[PDB]
RNA sequence: CAUGGUUGUCGUCAGCUCGUGUCGUGAGAUGUUGGGUUAAGUCCCGCAACGAGCGCAACCCUUAAGCUUAGUUGCCAUCA
């Protein structure tokens, strides 16, 4: 669970945004304000990095899965190999509009990745023409492109680690009307009525994302 | 102007929607808009939509170069 300041603060985690774009809930969080910056206040990260998780660590190992979403480029990197990591899903690209509210449709175009995949290693591209083939190979890319790291997902996951729930927010909705209970990053600057484990830290400095979400597939791996 | 069948027309114009999801108190919207391009809702990219049907194109004829199979009634190079 427990991180310790020194890498916290070493990794970036306690800036924050200008004074005129903030939002006034988290009040509570912030600390100081230096030169137009907001401060966060890192000792109520550092209880609630752990109490975000011992509840990672508790889902995981009743079967649970966990959504990693993250896509601001920051994060499509640092989502897609610990998601990777520890065996669960990500999602990179474009949220696809609906996925989880509106599944049952965007199951069968998962599951038409492999009727494809199926097709070219059995033989088949000869039979069909050259116009009827450079099509089935980039509706593999575009259906891989934005599915990929979730093929193997067949009901709703357990709960979710969202990275900016701001840019995120297509996915917020979906999820808190499922009911699915969400864990992210906070920054300054965005809401928290919305997430169920608030994570008050920073949002962009590259390092200060993935040794958060380090974390948070560590301990999965462990509780499983 | 009680019908069924057949037929012009706008017009070979690029349209006309549906499931499921979301938005809206509702009628409705979205998708179908947007940056581009195309004869073409034709294609890419983006995007609360993700896909699908009828159209569009192509599969059909007849035209413009050849190559094997064939030589009457067609053709007449090399000969009377």
């Amino acid at each position: 669970a427990v991180i310790s300041m020194k890498q916290l603060l070493e990794a970036g985690v306690h800036f924050g945004h200008q004074t005129r774009r903030w939002n006034p809930k988290m009040k509570k969080y912030i600390f100081t304000e230096r030169n137009g910056i907001y401060i966060i206040d890192l000792q109520k990260t550092v209880k609630k990095v752990d109490e975000a998780y011992n509840f990672l660590k508790q889902v995981s190992e009743d079967g649970g899965q966990v959504l990693f979403v993250g896509t601001k480029k920051q994060a499509q990197e640092s989502v897609k190999s610990e998601a990777e990591r520890a065996g669960q899903f990500y999602i990179n690209q474009r949220w696809l509009g609906g996925l989880l509210t509106n599944y049952k449709t965007i199951s069968k175009r998962i599951k038409r990745i492999s009727e494809i995949e199926k097709m070219e290693e059995d033989g088949l591209f000869e039979v069909l023409p050259k116009k009827e083939v450079v099509e089935l190979k980039k509706e593999y890319d575009r259906l891989i492109k934005f599915l990929g790291g979730i093929r193997d997902m067949k009901s709703m996951p357990q709960a979710l680690f969202v990275v900016d729930p701001r840019k995120e927010r297509n996915a917020i909705a979906e999820a808190r009307k499922l009911n699915i209970p969400i864990v992210g990053i906070v920054d300054t600057n965005c809401d928290p009525d919305e997430i169920d484990y608030v994570i008050p830290a920073n949002d962009d400095a590259i390092r200060a994302v993935k040794l958060l979400t380090a974390k948070m597939a560590d301990a999965i791996l462990e509780g499983q």
